[PDB]
């Protein structure tokens, strides 16, 4: 179970598939890392601002914040990707940055419809992203 052709996950409760493959690709998307940075991260695949294998990095610093992973999973009405094995943890040892792309079912879209960085986790090198998009929605359309 979990996914189909990958990069796409199903409501296990509805049997409805979500595909973020139109979001996928080495083009990737961007998130605003504070006012100084931008994140460049591709969905499921590697990002072109990143070296082959890295699916998420910064635009200014080019510190990889995660590697390409196509495991889109339905979790708490969210669909979340996690791009691990980013750049070595400056704040710890033997760890790396990772992403948490929590796609959020929101019938309301973004102005641009960006993956919105919630916040950083420097304690365990996590970048918590949440993309409130009608793409991952179907459920919240109700409530």
């Amino acid at each position: 179970s979990n996914e189909h052709d990958d990069c796409q996950v199903t409501n296990p409760s509805t049997g409805h598939l979500f595909d973020l493959s139109s979001l996928s690709g080495r083009a990737g998307f961007t998130a605003a890392y504070s006012e100084k940075g931008l994140v460049y991260m591709s969905i499921c695949g590697e990002n072109e601002n990143c070296p082959p294998g890295v699916g998420a990095c910064f635009g200014q610093t080019r510190i990889s914040v995660g590697k390409a992973n196509k495991r889109l999973r339905y979790v708490d009405q969210v669909l979340q990707l996690v791009y691990k094995d980013g750049s070595p943890c400056p704040s710890k040892s033997g760890l790396s940055y990772k992403s948490v792309i929590s796609f959020v079912c929101r019938p309301e879209a973004g102005p641009t419809n960006r993956p919105m960085l919630i916040s950083l986790d420097k304690q365990t090198c996590t970048l918590f992203f949440s993309w409130h998009t009608p793409l991952a929605c179907e459920q919240a359309t109700k409530e």
